[PDB]
């Protein structure tokens, strides 16, 4: 057997086969986790279906975190098999794509500040409040992060104005569950390319250094990443709660090279 | 007077007991020029009397929650001061409803909006509103608190926002560099306003005397080297742990 065995754990925000959280899934898949899937609207059905197939999981259900009610529903179709389970992973961020554009002070508005708060940062304890009384003791949350949330990074402008606010989020989270038995982590994970860089520009060049800037000379992979969430998520971290995990190689930790 | 010469906008005054007050106080104390904005009907009265104790009169209605309302107290105040060289953001709201017990529980939608939307997001905006103003070596300032950094009981949805500030405290002087202005955060401890002194190093609270220096020093040429700086003004009970 491998660890999660006996789990059950609910995987949003795959979008594809280089989605990181079809690393996650596998990482967790592969070690014996039972799972759930949503998907966001009807264009992504799909096709995530056909990837919990691959993953041998049934459940499939919509679920657009812009919606309160949509999240409720959710997990309440959920509850039909799911009477309970273990925590869920939240791999969703957006932010309207003129918001990631030159200077930071420029492309920010009030309403591209507010979708990006909405649904990268409170969706998840959006989740966390639907689910709340689901959550078995021992079950365990986790999120998606970046260095952006930590330093200014061109181009990423509101976005950790937003991850920021996420990693937060964990902590207070962490904070009211964990009396009753319940951690919130997070990954902080480099670069690692998935649906995300349909709206950073500059990319391709973005990659190599820093690749040559980081300790281990390489960018993480969706199974590199897959598999800190998996452990994440697993009973071998039960002294884990609140903590922004960095899956970066190492990047954030060095500096003026070369 | 390390501060002569300098136009600041100071926001948030409402009483004795505001930071902003001190922060102005402190300010005018080194001979800087000050301007002030009001948010309601309400506190009109008060802030402009407290202008003429501190010498000014420049005193304009301002809501962070209207774009508008921001763009024309910008507008009315580049009649008197076409350019000046920064303003202290001493606001922060969440219809709390918010602050009350369990975090989780506590929070919803709008409250992470509203919180997010008045104590983060209305920062950077005035900043967009008067760029065009600022002269070189200007200063932007923002008073955050340490819910920011770690799960404070009870702040709930405030310490994202805070979180979220200054993270846009950093992005908006990595923005603003290139022309003279600098931005930072003062994490204020405990002292309008809504027994650490134990666990304290100095054993007892910061002040509004102790934060209005340290403003008026960031704010001023003195602060030159410092932006994006997150400058912890609680005492040190940030750095200390576990004292008995
Ligand atoms: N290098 C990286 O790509 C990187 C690095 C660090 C963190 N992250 C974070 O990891 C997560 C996954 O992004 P990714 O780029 O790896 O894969 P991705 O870009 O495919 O993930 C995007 C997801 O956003 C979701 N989404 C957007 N709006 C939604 C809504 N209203 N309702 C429901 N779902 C919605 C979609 O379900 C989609 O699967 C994000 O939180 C992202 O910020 C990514
Ligand atoms: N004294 C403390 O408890 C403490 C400690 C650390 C940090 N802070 C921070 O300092 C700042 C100021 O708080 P305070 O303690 O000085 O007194 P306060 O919170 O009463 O003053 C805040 C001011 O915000 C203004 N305001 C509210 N909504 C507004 C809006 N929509 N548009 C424009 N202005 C608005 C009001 O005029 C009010 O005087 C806040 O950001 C707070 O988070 C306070
Ligand atoms: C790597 C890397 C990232 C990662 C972190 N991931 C994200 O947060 C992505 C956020 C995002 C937010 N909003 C978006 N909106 C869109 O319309 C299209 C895509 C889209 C992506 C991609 O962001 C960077 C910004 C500057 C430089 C590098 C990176
Ligand atoms: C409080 C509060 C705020 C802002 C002002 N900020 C603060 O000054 C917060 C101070 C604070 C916040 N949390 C604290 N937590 C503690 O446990 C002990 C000290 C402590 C102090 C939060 O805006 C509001 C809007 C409506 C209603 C209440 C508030």
């Amino acid at each position: 057997m491998g660890f999660l065995s006996g789990k059950r754990i609910l995987v949003t925000g795959v979008a594809s086969k280089l989605s990181i959280a079809y690393g996650i899934a596998q990482a967790m898949h592969r070690e014996g986790a039972e799972l759930a899937f949503t998907y966001q609207n009807d264009k992504l059905k799909g096709r995530v279906e056909e990837f919990a197939a691959q993953l041998g999981s049934d459940i499939v259900l919509q679920c657009d975190v812009a919606e309160d009610a949509s999240i409720d529903t959710m997990f309440a179709e959920l509850g039909k098999v799911w009477p309970k389970f273990d925590g869920f992973v939240h791999s969703i961020g957006f932010a309207p794509g003129d918001q990631l554009d030159g200077d930071y002070v420029n492309a920010v508005t009030r309403e591209g500040f507010k979708i990006a708060h909405d649904i990268s940062s409170y969706s998840f304890v959006a989740m966390a409040k639907a689910c709340r009384s689901m959550l078995n003791p021992g079950s365990a949350l986790l999120t998606l992060s970046y260095l952006g949330a930590e330093r200014a990074i061109p181009n990423y402008n509101v976005m950790g104005l937003a991850k920021a606010s996420l990693e937060a989020n964990v902590r207070y989270m962490a904070n009211a569950m964990g009396p009753e038995g319940v951690r919130v982590n997070a990954i902080s994970a480099g670069p690692i390319r998935t649906l995300a860089a349909s709206g950073i520009k500059d990319f391709r060049k973005m990659l190599a250094h820093c690749e040559a800037v980081t300790p281990i000379r390489r960018t993480v992979t969706i199974e590199d990443v897959g598999n800190s969430a998996a452990f994440l998520c697993s009973d071998l971290s039960a002294g884990i709660s609140g903590e922004v995990v960095h899956v970066d190689g190492g990047f954030s930790i060095a500096a003026m090279n070369e």
